[PDB]
C-alpha cells in the first residue's frame, strides 16, 4: 500500500453509537477493516459538497493510492473528524466543521482562510455501510456539509488524481458512465446523488427547508 496513506491509517477516529453519541476512539485502520465493521464498529465522518457561483459542484477522482475506493469519482471531500479536543467539539457540529476545513486544505489545497467553519453549512446526517474489497470498507454516520464559494485549488496528488466542476447535466452524464462501468463512483456519492443531492442543488439559496439536525437518515 502507498506509504503516505498507510501513515494516515494511524489517525484516531471518533467511535460512536448508532445515534451518533461518542463512545470511544480507534485508529482509521481499525475503523475501516470489514472484520471490525461486521461486529458493528462505527465512526463519525463528514462529506463536503462545494458549489461555486456558477452553481457547479466540485468533484474529485480519488488517487490510486487511496486504500478504500481508489480511482473513484466522488463529491468534494469525504473524511472524518479526529479524536482530539478541537474536532470532538459537538457544539453546532464545530468539530466536524473544523475537520472539513482541515481536510479541504490537505486534499484540495484550499487555504484554511477560504473555508473557516462559518462558511461550512451542516445540513443533516446519513448512516451507511459499504465494502471496498474483501479487507476494507466503511461504516459511518456522515455529516453532510455544504460550502458555496469560489475557492482556489492546489490539490495533493497523493489524495486525488483529478478534480472537476460539473453542472447538473454533466453530473448526470457522469452517473450514466458509472452505470456502464466506464468509470467508478464511491458508495456514499452514489447514495447521496440518488437521494438528496439534486434536491439541495435546486435550493442552494434556501437550504433551510432541507436542514435536519434531528434525524439520522439510515441508508
Ligand atoms: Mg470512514
Amino acid at each position: 500500500l502507498d506509504k503516505q496513506q498507510v501513515q494516515l491509517l494511524a489517525e484516531m477516529c471518533i467511535l460512536i453509537d448508532e445515534n451518533d453519541n461518542k463512545i470511544g476512539a480507534e485508529t482509521k485502520k481499525n475503523c475501516h477493516l470489514n472484520e471490525n465493521i461486521e461486529k458493528g464498529l462505527l465512526h463519525r465522518a463528514f462529506s463536503v459538497f462545494l458549489f461555486n457561483t456558477e452553481n457547479k459542484l466540485l468533484l474529485q477522482q480519488r488517487s490510486d493510492a487511496k486504500i478504500t475506493f481508489p480511482g473513484c469519482f466522488t463529491n468534494t471531500c469525504c473524511s472524518h473528524p479526529l479524536s482530539n479536543p478541537a474536532e470532538l467539539e459537538e457544539s453546532d457540529a464545530l468539530g466536524v466543521r473544523r475537520a472539513a476545513q482541515r481536510r479541504l486544505k490537505a486534499e484540495l489545497g484550499i487555504p484554511l482562510e477560504e473555508v473557516p467553519p462559518e462558511e461550512i453549512n451542516y445540513l443533516t446526517r446519513i448512516h451507511y455501510k459499504a465494502q471496498s474489497d474483501g479487507i476494507w470498507g466503511e461504516h459511518e454516520i456522515d455529516y453532510i456539509l455544504l460550502v458555496r464559494k469560489n475557492v482556489t485549488l492546489n490539490p495533493d496528488p497523493n489524495e486525488i488524481k483529478s478534480y472537476c466542476y460539473v453542472s447538473k447535466e454533466e453530473l448526470k452524464e457522469l452517473l450514466k458512465k458509472a452505470a456502464s462501468g466506464e468509470i467508478k463512483i464511491t458508495p456514499w456519492f452514489k447514495i447521496i446523488a440518488a437521494t438528496f443531492l439534486f434536491k439541495w442543488w435546486d435550493n442552494l439559496n434556501h437550504l433551510n427547508q432541507f436542514v435536519d439536525h434531528e434525524k439520522i437518515y439510515r441508508m
